[PDB]
């Protein structure tokens, strides 16, 4: 199609316009007194949110060049959310500041590539300064403080997050879902629990709750399909001689074997329950091996050279507790040597280190948690569905910030650490005066977050920034309290990863935008 | 459909308009201080690029006559990128200069074919002068310098390119892909490696990394399908008697044979690993023959008159190392006579010389590299995706320029070589005064590259061109440094192939355009 | 649909408008200083061409009356290109002149049918005069001159055409294709060659070249599909006893026979190569009979009453050389009596004389060339694709003109012969003063070509035409040289067929167009 071509100042003005529109839409949610943004939904009611990336992702402009600017600036928020899950609004504000300063530097007729070089140098120095200024976030108090800061000053969310990591541990998995009541709740599960119920309600040994209870039972891990009873007469006789319950974790059990087992349960011969093997395919085999390791048994598969008829008591795993219900089976305290369990979790961690997809990494981490860690479920409770969405978004932001703080430490929140970095980097000079101008662009830029946080609170961004600059260390301005003091002491902790990634992505997008001279787009 | 027909001056003005629009869009990226262009993408965010052909290929004009002008001038950039992969912006600038001068000459009422003849004569003489002025580029310093020049003054890209060429060698293959971190990395593989993993995780002899290790093993190259164990009882017994590991590179292994082999591995009988034969079809047979030559074995195929049951230890290839993982198998230091390997690579090179498609040539060169050379992979690391694209484009341009410089030598960069050629070709005269006008058209034209390079730097193209003309040899104007000096000294090297091809394509397009008088296009 | 109807002068003005538009578009490429035209291509790049029929075929007008006038005048160029392949622009100019003069006469009360009668009489007399003035073009110098004239003053094209005709001969076939380099090349093939490679790479006795070489081999021509080896046990044993190589030109060879033959090759028993029979269907049978005649063998078919098992050494053709590669097999110096070969080519020539389709005629001529003549391939080399197209069009025009000159002789080029004819026909009178007006119309008309050729050179068409008329014989005006002299001596030779056909078609279209009084067309 025929193309519209822009050169020089027109394209730069269009980028500035799109960036300014997107940043103005996003930044109103920054800081403790940032307000909410409601996004129209064609299919359903409009959604109320405070997350900056959510607001940024819904921005599109009729003007094609300004649309280009909005798209290129949205990458900062997108990548900031992708990396740490927090500071997306701070990332957008930083990007807008860098874009503004660099464009007005370009307007002087001066070389844009040298501006990009200076901005990159200054931002690398800023990342180093932030890493040096990072202080570890390991205590539950600091975790709760980080969660509160990221959840828009919500102590309950940070407290629940710290409790989840404390109960579950570092190697466990913590997830957030919607609740049924008006309050949040936390559930912790240890051991292996897989979403596989009993294959027959007649296996239920307690009609009051409809559950199957197995005390110190054998576990037959069949990596195969059980179709005929004849394949498992030997193991059934072995179980009957042993007299202990049996749990058959198989791919599935057909009608004949299921009928025989349910008959034998109420005939008093063998107390046998049958459940399906969790997972599908290679993940099913991996989970079966995990169950074998934790229960000290051998998975029954034809691919290794053994048959179900040849299986004996040794090939049967053992566990202290087997809980079964309509949906889930939990194997609690299986007899498993810690050597095999730790070897298996080491193999899973090695696979994690060679896992690129986040889904595979999460599944492997959940497998480790079932083997060694735990599973936490946090249900969000409130009255309405918009409150569902907003509170869940705040909880997820708090969880991301808490994890980032745990893994990388904390720094003074509210843009105070960035002001300290700017003070420490006022001496940086590049290859020429042009890279010096780029460095000064970055230095003027990273003071934007505190200024915008204060602006959302209705106070003076300039006076606050000047007073914070006159201070040192963690001295700064609590925007929720509107008072000058130490950010670390009064709980204003920002993850170092969040700020560092936000600044890096903002700089990377803005420096390349600086060198723009021309656009080719479609005709309106 | 009804056709719009133009004649004479209006049509030539339309061609000049389209050429000027396309050249103005392209030339902003020329020179070390050239700026880059952001191109809007309908599917995704706009892409920031500095490659001239990339900007040229996105140009389309609403006016059908100017659209034809843009299309006909785009051929210069397209062919320049196709030939050497660099100098596309220089090609576009040269084409625009030749078009402008030739159309101006036509505006005087003089025969256009005489301009075409004079331009062709002058450009042929210029190609001869560039070939004579070409100095070889074999040292790694010159290669790194060429890469830096083509990568928009990036020393790291040229250094990595020189390192890859040195480690891998001349007959190897070097490729560039995107990385995962923020920095570029280089990986070199010597020997033979094919993307085939083990057919069973039970073949893994090291659960820590999930890999199969075979030390001094036999190699059974089956150019067939292995279905029954009975076909390989003789070779299995021979391997067991030998006691050395075995690697079966076959088309595929079914369930029965795979189960038997995995059983025998953990039963201690034979340490056997099975992988699929790389390639599909005739290329699979060629790769199997390559493996046979490198490992000194015989490929097992029914088309030659021998059977798998009749195969013995002699038909089994041997190698010092066999590495297998989930995806790849490397045969390291196979026992292969250099006579057979060199004959095979000679046959592959003969096929290359009779290979028209670039894909077939690349595959054959990769086969030679596996047999004799190596494989280099350069991962581009940076914060954002637009930086992915821009840095990878710069790296690819640098790689193309370095290869062109290695194969054809270097000349003084920044358009100095063309100015020297113009000084040496000021005496050329054609069949008539009109062909002399065409020669002067070409002579005025090839001074355009330095002028545009300096213009992108904000200095005086005319003063710079005059000062360079007053100089001699490689004396010129470093546009990045903005200083006069010998371009060879500070590393401003341009491949002779790049400039020669660019000038040839520009002249060939422009000379044929000049003789145009009439236009037939569709009605708007 | 409702029809728009025109009568009398308005319809004739519409005819003249369409004719004039098409002729003005076409005639800009006439003569040595004719221009080039760029035609817009919706699917691909616009094409630069100088061929008159190519420009004519792309002309369409919005006005339906002028559009149908353009359609009827396009028939002159179309038929001129169909007949001789050259002089299409001359045909268009002649048609425009005849149309203009006839319409001018009609406007004065002329009887249009009498104009048609007089024009036909004068043009028939002109054709007779051109035939009488034709001088044979048999020397390679005249052929090269004709090619140069038709290739827009390109000596190389005419020289290559003459060389191809000399090497290949009169009964051979010469074709023009695009090359890979920057220069034209000529390849001549004698004997017979068919595009069939070896059926197995194991047949290759020369792996360095990947070719099957057979010295004094038997030739088994199987007009059948061979499936089982048992069919060639007799002839395989006969060949083994003979000990000479064997080439099986069959419809195809299946897996069992191919495997047995490839086994027997490397076993040193029989040197057997297998290739597919060229052609499909009746043409395959004819080509197999051609191979039998040239190699002195018998084609093995079931339709005659003999079987492959009953075939002996006598049924096997013999030859001196058999060349096979991945694609082609050539039989060089087959032992074939000239009686059978000449009888076969006589039958093919008889089929040619009864062949209406040009494709069948070309295939039969190629069969004769394989049996008796040769095959020439001329590759066009140049930098760009538009130059591919333009140079190939010039080469094809030169080839057509050279063939027409060889078959019918030459006359003075540049419209000089037409002026001589007009001078010789100034005395022709028809049935009445009306047919005299028609004759004068034609006489005024055929002086147009030289006038337009000179007009394309920027000189005076009237002064040039007057000076040429004042001359005699081949005295005329070299428009490329702009000098008066003999056309024949300086190499401006025009094929008599080209000019005669052009004039005939122009007269036939124009005389009928003159007799029109009413138009019926669609409503806009
Ligand atoms: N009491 C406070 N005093 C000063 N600054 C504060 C205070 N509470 C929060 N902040 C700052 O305000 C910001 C928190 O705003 P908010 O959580 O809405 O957005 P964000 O951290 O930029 O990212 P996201 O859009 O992903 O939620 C951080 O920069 C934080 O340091
Ligand atoms: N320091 C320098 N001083 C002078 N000229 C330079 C310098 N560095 C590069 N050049 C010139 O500038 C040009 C390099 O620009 P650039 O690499 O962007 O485009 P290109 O070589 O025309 O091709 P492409 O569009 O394929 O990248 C070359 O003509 C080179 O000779
Ligand atoms: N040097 C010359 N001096 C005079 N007339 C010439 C000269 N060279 C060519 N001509 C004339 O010019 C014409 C050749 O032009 P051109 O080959 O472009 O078109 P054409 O022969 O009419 O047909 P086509 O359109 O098929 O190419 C012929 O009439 C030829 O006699
Ligand atoms: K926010
Ligand atoms: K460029
Ligand atoms: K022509
Ligand atoms: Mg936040
Ligand atoms: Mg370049
Ligand atoms: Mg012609």
């Amino acid at each position: 199609a025929a193309k519209d071509v822009k050169f020089g100042n027109d394209a730069r003005v269009k980028m500035l316009r799109g960036v300014n529109v997107l940043a103005d839409a996003v930044k109103v949610t920054l800081g403790p007194k940032g307000r909410n943004v409601v996004l129209d939904k064609s299919f359903g009611a409009p959604t109320i949110t405070k997350d900056g990336v959510s607001v940024a992702r819904e921005i599109e402009l009729e003007d094609k060049f300004e649309n280009m600017g909005a798209q290129m600036v949205k990458e900062v928020a997108s990548k900031a959310n992708d990396a740490a899950g927090d500071g997306t609004t701070t990332a957008t504000v930083l990007a807008q500041a860098i874009i503004t300063e660099g464009l007005k530097a370009v307007a002087a007729g001066m070389n844009p590539m040298d501006l990009k070089r200076g901005i990159d140098k200054a931002v690398t120095a800023a990342v180093e300064e932030l890493k040096a200024l990072s202080v570890p976030c390991s205590d539950s108090k600091a975790i709760a403080q980080v969660g509160t800061i990221s959840a828009n000053s919500d102590e309950t969310v940070g407290k629940l997050i710290a409790e989840a990591m404390d109960k579950v541990g570092k190697e466990g998995v913590i997830t957030v879902e919607d609740g049924t009541g008006l309050q949040d709740e936390l559930d912790v599960v240890e051991g292996m629990q897989f979403d596989r119920g009993y294959l027959s309600p007649y296996f239920i040994n307690k009609p009051e709750t409809g559950a199957v209870e197995l005390e110190s039972p054998f576990i037959l891990l069949a990596d195969k399909k059980i179709s005929n009873i004849r394949e498992m007469l030997p193991v059934l006789e072995a179980v009957a001689k042993a007299g202990k319950p049996l749990l058959i974790i198989a791919e599935d059990v057909e009608g004949e074997a299921l009928a025989t087992l349910v008959v034998n349960t109420m005939r008093g011969i063998v107390k046998v329950a049958a459940v399906k093997a969790p997972g599908f395919g290679d993940r099913r085999k991996a989970m079966l091996q995990d169950i074998a390791t934790l229960t000290g048994g051998t998975v029954i598969s034809e691919e290794i050279g053994m048959e179900l008829e040849k299986a004996t008591l040794e090939d049967l795993g053992q566990a202290k507790r087997v809980v079964i219900n309509k949906d889930t089976t939990t194997i609690i305290d299986g007899v498993g040597e810690e050597a095999a369990i730790q070897g298996r979790v080491a193999q899973i961690r090695q696979q994690i280190e060679e896992a690129t997809s986040d889904y595979d990494r999460e599944k492997l981490q959940e497998r480790v948690a079932k083997l060694a860690g735990g599973v936490a479920v946090i249900k969000v409770g409130a009255a309405t569905e918009v409150e569902m969405k907003e509170k869940k978004a705040r909880v997820e932001d708090a969880l991301h910030a808490t994890r980032a703080a745990v893994e990388e430490g904390v720094v003074a929140g509210g843009g105070v650490a960035l002001i300290r970095v700017a003070s420490k980097l006022a001496d940086l000079r590049g290859q020429n005066e042009d890279q010096n101008v780029g460095i000064k662009v970055a230095l003027r830029a990273m003071e934007a977050p505190l200024r915008q946080i204060v602006l959302n609170c209705g106070e003076e961004p300039s006076v606050v920034a000047n007073t914070v600059k006159g201070g040192d260390g963690n001295y700064g301005y609590n925007a929720a309290t509107e008072e000058y003091g130490n950010m670390i002491d009064m709980g204003i902790l920002d993850p170092t990863k969040v700020t560092r990634s936000a600044l890096q992505y903002a700089a990377s997008v803005a420096g390349l935008m600086i060198t723009t001279e021309c656009m080719v787009t479609d005709l309106p």
